[PDB]
């Protein structure tokens, strides 16, 4: 068996500490090692669930989850640090319409493909491993706009935003494919989802109904590069049903021939059109 | 204390096993994970060899070391599967002349800094762990262009070319940089060091009497930005006395300034005047 411990990085270490946000999770700081002289991102009794939060980010470790560095915990300090997402979140890119102008489809569905991609991961983990907190927000996107999940405070192995949220979880596994559906509602229309309804239990109650996010020629349009598929995969997705919800592999399955249509170059010019 | 088991791949999993490239350190295929969905590399007493290299890519996670994503350990077959390297190799770039005819300053820049900052995080670790085998070789590049430094068989924990090895160790901690210095001017120059040069006997004769690979207008043009204090940095690196040898954190404080000139576009606009 071939382990690795997580490193210990002093609060000393931790230069130029700025804050960036505030959230359910904790509070998100950028500092700077003063060893390995990098910009780093940092989240900070209560320490029992940042130590489980750690000990998923150094479990879960793969290409297209947030890549923790190290656990500073001192009796002053308890903070993640891991590494610093230069573009934010996909909420930030999908809805700042005045910084971020034109998005291009084949950075969309590489996003797409990319979120299926580490979900599916999670999930064939053993135990799999369940993010249960799914959202643009915590859809991370690097100097080259790939994604890093991140937000593993309400992750379980299996052994206030509710727009993301399966109805069944309201009242007292197929909780993620219900969040990727809505998420891949979002990044298609470029819409935040019941922006109509401004009471978040008239969204609570329309859902529990049997209600989603409109699919038409406003919401969605018919230039969408394989609508067709897109709106059966995010219909499934969504399903009121959690048995006729598909797997993360049934998305990935779907996924691969749509982004086989683009060619490699495409990306690379979506990114920069961008900056 | 928070620790990781690196996971265990079983053969069948790996499946379109194609031959890559065959080396010192192994055999380099590309397969594709079964589960996971995605394109992985992987290298294939002498296991007790590989399980060492493995422990240590897992330890010395990194921004800038490649990403170990588990372990083949099989009667069968024994091999390490890490993440898939578009772009190949440093060595691949700076030699494909025809492939890659024009390889920008900013792009040159960004990776000497990212080797740098790989190499200083190895060596800040506790204990610090020295490569012993850098080469342009073993610094791979994802599809963004972006650092992965490979190779970690001849590694060790401080408690066939040789042109990248210090004259001391020729006859039976400051070799990294010794290596760094000719990656730098291998990257700089685009040109093979000892070019000139038939037998490998001679090259070593040379370096243990004091010889280097050439600076001057032909090797190192005038128009390279910031020339002498690359030059000054080159020198240091190379430096016959061990002792007389800078460390990486010294690299990166002369290197920073040097990045400080490059506007985050022109490595964007670098990157795709390749593809
Ligand atoms: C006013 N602007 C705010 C947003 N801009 C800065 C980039 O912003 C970020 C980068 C980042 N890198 C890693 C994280 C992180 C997230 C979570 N969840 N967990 C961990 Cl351990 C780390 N992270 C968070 C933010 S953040 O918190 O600012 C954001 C609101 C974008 C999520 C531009 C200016
Ligand atoms: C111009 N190019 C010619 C051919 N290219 C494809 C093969 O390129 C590679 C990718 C790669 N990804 C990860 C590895 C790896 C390396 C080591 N050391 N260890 C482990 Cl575990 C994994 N790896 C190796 C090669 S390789 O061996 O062919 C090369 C010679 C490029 C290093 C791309 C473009």
């Amino acid at each position: 068996a071939i382990c690795s411990a997580l490193p210990t990085i002093p609060y000393h270490k931790l230069a130029d500490l700025r804050y960036l946000s505030r959230g359910a999770s904790g509070t998100v700081s950028s500092a700077r090692h003063a060893d390995w002289r990098v910009q780093v991102a940092v989240k900070h009794s209560e320490r029992k669930d940042v130590l489980r939060e750690a000990e998923i980010l150094h479990k879960a470790r793969f290409s297209y989850i947030l890549p923790i560095l190290g656990i500073c915990n001192e009796p002053e300090f308890l903070g993640i640090v891991t590494e610093y997402m230069p573009n934010g979140s996909l909420n930030e890119l999908l809805h700042r319409k005045t910084e971020y102008p034109d998005v291009a489809w084949p950075l969309r569905f590489r996003i797409l493909h990319e979120i299926a991609l580490g979900v599916n991961y999670l999930h064939n983990m053993t135990p799999p491993l369940l993010h249960h907190d799914l959202k643009t927000q915590n859809i991370l996107l690097d100097n080259e706009f790939h994604v890093k999940i991140a937000d593993f405070g309400l992750s379980k192995w299996r052994m206030g935003t509710i727009i993301y949220m399966p109805p069944e979880n309201y009242e007292p596994i197929k909780h993620d494919i219900y969040s990727y559906a809505v998420i891949t509602w979002e990044v298609l229309s470029r819409k935040q989802p019941f922006e109509d309804v401004t009471n978040p239990l008239q969204i609570m109650y329309s859902v529990s109904q049997g209600h989603r996010p409109v699919i038409n020629e406003e919401s969605l349009p018919y230039d969408i590069p394989h609508r067709a598929r897109m709106i059966s995969l995010i219909e499934s997705g969504w399903a009121q049903n959690p048995d006729e919800r598909p797997s993360f592999l049934k998305c990935l399955i779907e996924l691969e021939p749509v982004l086989r249509t683009f060619e490699e170059i495409t990306f690379l010019e979506a990114v920069i059109q961008l900056k």
